[PDB]
């Protein structure tokens, strides 16, 4: 599976985006993971949901609307384990995205852009990928 | 050329480390480049010279000594061009590392660890690589 990974999607309440992968280096060297829900296939399109894991440290979430980054949302929750494969499950709810790590919800991000605007997901930074699945 | 790229090295005053590559995404999405001069082959070994480019934004330099990150050094110099292949040339001088971008020096980092302690270089984050050459 190629990284950066870019896929066309369509999402609504009830959708899940499942991502399975492995960080490329040890947590001590601070690998990152970034998942961006874009409004168009173009890479510089707006981002309804930006989810960036600083492995072993913190998580940052935001949106990019009309080319401008908005209010940052940080989390200290860090369920990811050094050297381990992770399974990310991003649930689309009516009010928010909910990010599950290995089956439990650890991050939440209220919708700022309607989820019907999402047309693309890009997964990138310091991971290998074995699975990217949108429910249907 | 595989990324993350890890090579055994030996460096002294007069050495140059040349790195040619290309960012994996457009500058608007803030790709990174990280070059770490390590004291051992192990990834979690100390770092005599940590050089991290936030493409289109800034550069951060530091050292990691006895597993602890030291004083950060930032630069606003940004000679890198969006979408373009870059040629990084890291000159080892008696007093410092000097980072050249496409033939001109834009960053400098005084030695905190003796350069004879460097045994490994790792190049990683959001780039493809076509060249990694240590002068000899």
């Amino acid at each position: 599976m190629q990284v950066p990974h870019t896929e066309s999607v369509s999402l609504s309440a009830g959708s899940t985006v499942t991502i399975k992968g492995r960080p490329l280096v040890c947590f001590f060297n601070e690998p990152h993971l970034q998942v961006d829900f874009h409004t168009e296939m173009k890479e510089d399109s707006d981002i309804a949901f930006h989810f960036q894991v600083y492995f072993g440290n913190r998580v940052v979430m935001n949106s990019r609307e009309f080319k401008i980054w908005k209010e940052e949302v940080e989390s200290k929750n860090m369920p990811f384990q050094d050297g381990q494969e992770f399974e990310l499950s991003i649930l689309v709810l009516e009010d928010k995205y909910q990010v599950m790590v290995n089956g439990q919800a650890y991050y939440n991000f209220n919708h700022r852009i309607p989820v019907s605007s999402v047309k693309m997901v890009q997964v990138w930074r310091d991971i290998s990928l074995t699975k990217f699945n949108v429910s249907n």
